[PDB]
């Protein structure tokens, strides 16, 4: 957002009602419920064939459960979209994921990402102005190693590995059962949050458009 950003006033009701949704609602539960035996599988699926297993001798069993440690949220944030004529609002997560390893170290992966979803600009029945659910797509802006010693064989494979797999599980897994959650929250909140943004979106189109 460097041509136009945001007021801090308006940003700050969103966030507030979104960030409401999310606390009144059940999202880090989602996420905790998530369907998490894709990464473990992925995860696990390349890791043998990368390292240890690819050049090791003497294959070990793979070996291997996958479980979320620490999920929280920040505090959300909005942007106008890039001339999509709407609003791109950023729900920032803080997980953590644990992977447990047979007679591997299990090492704790870090993770935040920040989702973007946007509420574009539609016109309802009586030719009014409404926040038109458009886009959500989760983005993992962040992925660091929590637990793993890198003084050993090349980042024990869980490395390089954790952050493609992650990098996926935000945006494919998590945009699938957090997804239904967002487009109720901000399908739920207040009429006068909408409409900031909508007037604010008109306001960046041509302060109405078509006065």
């Amino acid at each position: 957002a460097m041509a136009q950003q945001i007021p801090p006033e308006v940003s700050s009701q969103i966030t507030d009602a979104l960030t409401q949704g999310l606390l009144d609602g059940n999202f880090l539960s989602l996420l905790n419920a998530i369907n998490l035996e894709g990464l473990l599988n992925t995860i696990l699926d390349q890791v043998t064939g990368l390292l240890n297993i690819l050049v090791g001798p003497l294959l070990g069993p793979s070996d291997a459960e996958i479980k979320l440690q620490d999920t929280r949220l920040l505090q959300l944030s909005l942007e106008f979209s890039p001339d999509s004529k709407g609003i791109d609002i950023w729900i920032p997560l803080e997980l953590s994921v644990y992977l447990k390893l047979l007679i591997l170290e299990p090492l704790t992966l870090y993770v935040r990402t920040d989702i973007r979803v946007q509420l574009r600009l539609e016109s309802d029945e009586d030719g009014k102005y409404r926040l038109a659910f458009g886009h959500c797509s989760l983005l993992p802006r962040a992925i660091e190693l929590q637990s793993g010693n890198p003084l050993s064989l090349p980042v024990n494979a869980v490395l390089g590995t954790i952050e493609n797999a992650l990098g996926n599980f935000i945006t494919e897994d998590l945009g699938a059962g957090l997804c239904p959650t967002l487009n109720s929250l901000v399908s739920n909140l207040d009429l006068q949050l909408v409409n900031n943004l909508i007037n604010l979106i008109l306001d960046r189109a041509n302060v109405d458009l078509s006065v």
